[PDB]
């Protein structure tokens, strides 16, 4: 049946046509008509007079900013920032990014998000943060997240001397990690220890999915120290793996492969890779782990991670009497979050602490970017 | 929190909410269809939006309910902004009439609001004296009210080819008499009762149409041949109603309306005056029980029949009969049962575009109309 059809359209999760959408459709239509220069047209006029109590009706029964208190602010980007909020009526902890809508169109990156949120919400991987909501208002979209109180890969790496048995596992636990990412048909682009967080065991999953582009049929797609030669000088999945090298660099030696005083001594020092990588003598690097780094941080044609994940387990790097690949994510972590609390962000370092849409005369549409954006699990 | 997400579920699921399904349906194809021009386009935000709903709208489009799922038989009706069509529905064959109004004409003339009280009498009365609407769909040039088909015809058409009896105007006055206090009931004055809008079911039995005047009464109940003198002489309640059976009781008996004149002046005239115009003439076949009734509708608001209730209007003398109760009425055989030859014969009615500009700039010509569709 053509209504079946329809209706089956509608129930749909991942339709841009289900019923939180169509609500935004119109919330939005709602928001970029009430101005007193528009208003002056009668068909706009008469349209807002009738929906306006049904549309403040539905204002308050939906998720907002103000269902939360927020705690600390724990992270910041480009277009907003990553609070510790606290949900008032269920008193659960999440982790809670903002976006600007403002800064997001007038920098013109307005569609990173939706991959970004689709990642969240619907990659069931215990390697991939969860999104619980994706909400928004006039000012901001908002994206509720598990909460990771283990912090960063940079903070453990500032506060522990990192043996090999412990980057083992960490690099193990990344390589499962951008797996099931490139699994899903898509490469991260970012990968870097900031982006690695570690969950209340230890665990690690990755956030921050800005980046994240989905690759074509081909398997291919259209930051300083972790940045490929390729993107430098058109990319594929092995552009992931070349993070993962100097990732095992940087735990094993304690700086990273390329570092350089300026920003273009570390890009001459990427694109010349081939000399400019080498092992300090002090270093208490193994054979096998000098071999790893060195099969990831290759040009890409040779790259180690170009057919597949099975080349990578298969590493004599990864020998070990703790874990399997199978098991890895259910074993002891080797640094297990000591927290006092449920709202304890001591494993992030404190952040240092306005602007909003000129009023129009005419019809702008600057809601409409962002029709679709809301989701509830 | 959980109550919240149910009190807004319940709001969607509504039938009678603006915020059902179809209407969020309407509002996003509004949205395109009014964003969907070439120089909105230069606008990036708009631009964008549309390429992100192409596919999905189109394939939307597909499956909703359009002109195209019926196929035209004949044109049966005309009005103020359209028409109304004998349609037949492509694929269940059944047969329909559809009126079609001009959203071009209804925002040029302003009146754009009339049909969301219509759209709902038919929908939701329930009540065998008011015709039932199936559907309401709607395209970028018109609404479509799809509604059962009355094969009998008007009685403006059953008045022409019948020299009215009396015991069959006792008929039909008392079936307009139930019609009416059933629009009372849902708190509404018809406000343009005339024998055009009274239909005739495939049994011979009445149903009001055009519902394009109704008004939804205040707490105090309050709001050109059939027009009562105090709507002329501009608040109005539902005796207005009963002017109007006033004067369909008088043309059915004598042949033509009580103050029927060559012009529309003429009529208005004589409208003012009716404490001197009415008058019965000597060779009309009129009971002195028709007359009386006639005379209770045909005065001032103040004093009128109806004014305090349809209990005074039942309890008339020329309502006693041996045929009918007011309880079962609708259940027994009608003076006239219409022959019809076929689902499509007409026989019963008589033998019956400009476009929005490409704008400039964003003018929302669709607004008016979200919230517009319904399937039962
Ligand atoms: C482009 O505009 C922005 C705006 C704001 C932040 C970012 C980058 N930062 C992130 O995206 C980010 C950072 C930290 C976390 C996170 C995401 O989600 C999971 C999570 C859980 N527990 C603790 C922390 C996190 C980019
Ligand atoms: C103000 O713009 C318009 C536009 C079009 C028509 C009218 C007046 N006409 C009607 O509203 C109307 C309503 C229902 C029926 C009808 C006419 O005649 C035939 C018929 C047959 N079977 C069932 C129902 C009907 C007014
Ligand atoms: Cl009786």
């Amino acid at each position: 049946s053509r209504q079946r059809k329809l209706e089956a359209l509608i129930r749909d999760p991942r339709s841009p046509i289900n019923v939180e959408s169509l609500l935004d459709g119109l919330n939005s239509l709602v928001l970029d008509l009430d101005f007193p220069a528009l208003r002056k047209n009668k068909n706009i006029d008469n349209f807002l007079n009738r929906y306006e109590k049904i549309v403040k009706k539905i204002r308050g029964l939906q998720m907002k900013a103000e269902d939360y208190d927020v705690v600390k602010v724990i992270g910041r980007g480009a277009f907003g920032e990553v609070q510790l909020v606290r949900h008032k009526a269920s008193q659960k902890v999440y982790a809670m990014k903002l976006l600007s809508k403002f800064e997001m169109i007038k920098r013109s990156d307005s569609a990173f998000f939706w991959e970004e949120r689709d990642i969240m919400a619907f990659a069931n991987s215990p390697w991939v943060v969860q999104l619980f909501y994706a909400f928004q208002d006039d000012r901001y979209l908002y994206m509720v997240m598990e909460y990771m109180p283990g912090g960063d890969l940079v903070n453990l790496m500032s506060n522990y001397d990192v043996p090999e048995k412990w980057a083992k596992f960490y690099t193990a636990e990344v390589v499962l990690a951008l797996d099931a990412i490139h699994s899903m048909g898509l490469i991260h682009r970012d990968v870097k220890p900031d982006n690695m967080l570690l969950d209340k065991h230890g665990h690690l999953k990755l956030a921050d999915f800005g980046t994240c582009m989905k690759m074509d049929e081909t398997g291919m797609v259209h930051t300083p120290d972790y940045i490929s030669p390729e993107v430098l000088k058109f990319y594929g999945r092995e552009c992931d793996w070349w993070s993962v090298g100097v990732f095992l660099y940087e735990m094993l030696v304690g700086d990273t492969p390329f570092y350089a005083d300026s920003l273009v001594g570390t890009y001459s020092k990427i694109m010349d890779h081939k000399n400019s990588l080498c092992f300090p003598e002090d270093a208490e690097i193994s054979k096998h782990a000098k071999n790893l780094i060195c099969a990831f941080l290759t040009d890409r044609e040779v790259r180690l991670g170009r057919n597949g994940v099975e080349e990578i387990r298969q590493h004599p790097f990864f020998k070990n009497d703790q874990w399997h690949w199978d098991n890895i994510r259910e074993t002891a972590a080797p640094v297990v979050p000591e927290l006092s609390s449920d709202i304890d962000s001591s494993n992030f370092d404190d952040i240092e602490d306005v602007e909003t849409f000129p009023i129009p005369k005419a019809f702008v549409g600057n809601q409409l970017p962002f029709i679709g954006f809301t989701y509830y699990r």
